[PDB]
């Protein structure tokens, strides 16, 4: 078992931060991605491919809510485990 | 529109199918870690949202390989087309 640092957690919640960045520039691609689509496809071809990806979108924004609210609370469970350490440390 | 215009678009769609897969993989992982630090209620509601949106992020990358492949497909159609008509007309 890991005996756990503030490091490992900031470290973790780097990548959060990370990942939900790289969820929201997707998102702005296909974005635009669906417009290029539309104007090089006839209308169906682009409706079939529109009502699927906009069903789908909001989940993406919901993944990047999340992915950014366990990157602050790994920050902020980072600050309370450096804190327990350095209280520990301290004592004597 | 040319089938070089065709193919641009479609490779567009095929990074980004790509890149959904390798984004849920990249997730799975932190999942996995994440479970590793924390207990208690919160850690637990967190994770099952991500478990809830996952699936999600799978049709995705599913619907985003689709377009590349029929994309891909009409530029080849196209192009054989064009060429095929080119030559009847000569």
């Amino acid at each position: 078992v890991i005996r756990l640092t503030p490091e490992e957690l900031r470290g973790v919640a780097r990548q959060y931060n990370v990942e939900s960045s790289n969820v929201t520039e997707l998102i702005a691609r296909l974005d635009q991605m669906s417009h290029t689509l539309q104007g090089i496809w006839e209308g169906a071809s682009s409706e079939a491919f529109i009502q699927q990806y906009q069903e789908l979108r909001p989940s993406f924004e919901k993944m990047a809510v999340l992915l950014n609210e366990v990157g602050q609370q790994l920050h902020n469970s980072a600050t309370i485990l450096e804190d327990t350490d350095q209280q520990i440390a301290s004592q004597i």
